[PDB]
């Protein structure tokens, strides 16, 4: 039928990091989300690339995410290149998301960035009927970007009060990445990196109202609806 | 008991400007929308303060809207004021409205940020129970900024393609601002201004894939729950 | 001699989107106007390349453009390759334009920013003599942005509420594009897009006091001479 | 009968840093240029109201500007005040100006913004016929901001590249301000200031592809027809 | 003789939250720093001017201010007035602070921007002589802004990794502010503001690559010399 | 050791432009910057890839840079390309920079943003342990932007007032640049270029309280300890 959300991190726990809370918030509403890891992360310090699957497959399964690919590009090598759009163009195709999600551009960590860039173009190309005509065309509704590293003043705002144990949960499912263990090193993402997350979250919270909120940023004005009033 | 909506202008014209197509999907919906006007713009090139207000109440009624105050305000005059912030604190605090709306500041005409200025500040005090504790305390919500003249990015859009044709009518109930008619004087509001209206919000519209939609500013993040998958 | 504005698209009716107008108002007054298709917009849901290329000497004659050419560059693939900078600078060395305008970069279509990148780039390229040296250098005087999809508080308008008209018989040139037709498929460049435009230049027009104006941005401050005080 | 252009300062000598090049270059043209001071600068570090008053006039020659005014109004004390837009209102009908010029807001001395203000809101009100009804309206096609103090990517620019030597003969008027001279006292004024300016004209001058250009800023997109293609 | 730092603040907790780690930072090596809050927080939902008054005093010896100053200005209303400003010249110029703090404009609290407002008129006007003569005058080096609602990207931090847990202390002082207890009623300083505040920190922290730190807006750009390099 | 200070420039004068002054200051400290060039400028209107390499040479010595390298990538040539990320990775790695500039992105020289997201690819890339694992990876500290062509609002400046003179005499040393000489031709670089960058610096001086200050850009807000107060 089609994935209500299709998200893509340029590697697991992009999407996990920007938005678990929200996943798993809409997930257990009965919608149906996707993840899309461009790369298997093949340059991260720690683990190996078949850990980082697993943990990929545990975070998906804590956030109620039924379908994770990874599209096995090159960890720092998320170039602008054809090929690359083509297969995010494949997968949007595939699974024909009403919403895509991407990691937001102004990010320390280039791939961040440059997966973006490779969605807003597949996101494009993906409606286009002539482009790729083996494929019907897709045409997503919105495309919306989460925040990995940093923080943004947020275009808007989900409340994941209720969702932000699971969140915690999912990237801890990450052992390999933000905690140290037997053999791991120190990085940016094991020295109270999870918690800075959820700070950013709390932060984003306050400003709405709410305990935990998960900012995301729009090129276009969200459209509202029940929302202005609540009620849904 | 409370309004949903209060929106707040500072001529009689302003909300409907902004927001008649979002007031009258609302008001259709069955929420109460409430208008206040700061002024009875006393120094407008065309027409008068009687016109103004039987135009005021045509427009409130295409509208949909129950409720019309006017605080008499001077037009032209409304500076940082104390006296003027307890007058708006009194009525956010007697009409309990969830949202408040005021222009967007970044418009040429310097009474439409004015207005916004006195608004924030009568929204803040209006929740601060030590502040006139003589009339019970109100928190607003939300605050959002429509747009009156000019246009901006806005932060979020309310989708009023159904609607256009009763803003356009919600408009035209100014007969007395929007058109020269045969003895007014020819302003930036006769000269092809209710066209400049409708051509924003057909922009609007085209940015969020509708036909029609009229943008607002929110200085905090709009919060989406519902909107998001719909 | 030289060209006094050359204009570039991603795609034939980009130009007449963003300034159709402009370009109609100084044709009239004696200027050379020249526009430059990078692509032939081959993966355009509606019409044929051939067919394009008709309605593009169709608008080009409408707006009194003299000059038209296509570097076939393909849609969807405007790529920053040195080859693609090569032909525009050809392009710009060829026909000395004083101006050169390309779309705004903050733009839905993807192709429009990379239009705008690659002219960019060859403009700056053309002007160096030891840089493809076979073709004497040109110094384009100021690059320019019209506006394709959406809008921007524009940097400069110009008036072009006497030549509106012929910018939407420029726009209507292109029947495949904005025109269902007889085996036309909706699209939303068919779905009251020229409306939108008109609506566009109605709103900027309101912003500089004139009934419709085109609006530009520029990287540099517009020079003002003449028009500070008018009388020309 | 009415200026091309009336341009606003807080002080005598703000017009002059920011668009001395500018009104020499328009009146030299035969156009007929203004300045209005607010204030007498009567709080300055260095110099008094008396020699203040006679640079202005030496520097108003300079420039070309036939007409110079000062409203007097409290240095330092800018306030958004009715009685001081009036006053500012009084001027512009008068004088019937086609351009307005004041500072631009962003600027460390906040009488600056401050006057900026005023004369926004001025401008507004001088349009308006019901407004201070005894006194014929006038409606200015443009408000624009020149720099004082500091720098900001210019809306525009204008070429002032033959007309920096007298911008510079025209702030050196000001002699009890940007020297210390043998009594007065070091100021951000009399520490390479007038070098700071020339250095900021020649910032914007490379922008824009000319030797100096002075820089404005407009709150509306400038509007072009000769000077697309010249 | 003179203050290294004078903080302003509307409330009392104001500089707290946007700076109680800097402050105990500076005041640890041996700095002199100052707090002046603008009003008594009058209209506080929670508390009363007695107990803010304490809190305030433990706050201040939390962090090793020897100086808290009140002007008992109204509670909303830091109106732009000439006898605000003048308190507070006085103020910078008896204590002669080398460096200014006052809180960030871009706050839901209109008080803080009101605040900035009022603190940097006097900032300005303090170092003019001729204005009120009958005391000396005194030049600030720099103005900067802390934050206190929300978060904006700072335009410098300071790293207060270990003096959190002294900020937090500062701020756990008004305990009438940030928490219910058993009569208070519920507010959004009430509802995990600390826990915002230490969030914010944290994430200002990350960003400059230290586990706490406090943001900072400043105008003009910031001077390196010792920074640069360490 | 390391160096304190490694500096990018798409062209040998790049540096000097934009901190040839803050070079000099911190030099004279006792601290150690270098300079790499990543082109040798060989479209450079004036002179010779031999001259100019020896005006970098005359310039590195005024502002005590004892390490200056050329990549030699190609003038015009600076395309995101994985082969150039390397080879700055290599530059960084072997030289252990506690801080990293580049040129600032707003800039009319499409090479000097081109050079900064080259640097920027290279910085994170060379934190990398896994990514060229045959050079052991290194953590800069910071990277900043420095100015070479217009203004921007600076995020921080460093007060170059003693060292302006030093600045010039670095850029004089670029005869071939900036001065026309016996068979020079007129460039943008000749007509008014290096009082452009004093009248820049003066500008900036003036905001920061000081004569000549040269500015710079952040994306992480500016860390301040001995600065605040003074004192160092
Ligand atoms: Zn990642
Ligand atoms: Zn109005
Ligand atoms: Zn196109
Ligand atoms: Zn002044
Ligand atoms: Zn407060
Ligand atoms: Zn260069």
């Amino acid at each position: 039928s089609g994935l209500h959300i299709l998200a893509f991190g340029a590697h697991a726990d992009d999407v996990e990091i920007g938005m678990a809370g929200t996943i798993a918030k809409y997930t257990k509403q009965g919608y149906e989300v996707g993840i899309c890891d461009l790369t298997e992360a093949d340059l991260s310090s720690n683990g190996t690339i078949e850990l980082r699957k697993e943990e990929a497959k545990v975070a998906a399964r804590i956030m109620g995410v039924k379908t994770r690919l990874n599209l096995a590009m090159p960890d720092r090598g998320l170039y602008m290149k054809e090929e690359y759009i083509r297969e995010i163009v494949k997968v949007i195709r595939t699974y024909k998301p009403k919403l895509v999600f991407a990691p937001y551009y102004e990010d320390r960590h280039p791939d961040h960035a440059n997966c973006a860039k490779l969605v807003e173009e597949a996101i494009f190309s993906a409606g286009i009927r002539k482009y790729m005509p083996e494929l019907s065309p897709h045409r997503v509704e919105s495309f919306y970007n989460y925040m990995i590293n940093g923080f943004h003043k947020p275009n808007f705002c989900i409340d994941i009060s209720e969702y932000l144990s699971i969140k915690v949960e999912a990237l801890e499912a990450y052992e390999s990445q933000f905690s140290t263990g037997s053999d791991g090193v120190k990085t940016p993402l094991t020295e109270g990196y999870v918690e800075t997350v959820i700070a950013r979250e709390k932060m984003f919270g306050k400003e709405v109202g709410v305990l935990y909120a998960e900012g995301f940023m729009s090129k276009k004005p969200v459209l509202l609806h029940a929302d202005l009033l609540g009620g849904c």
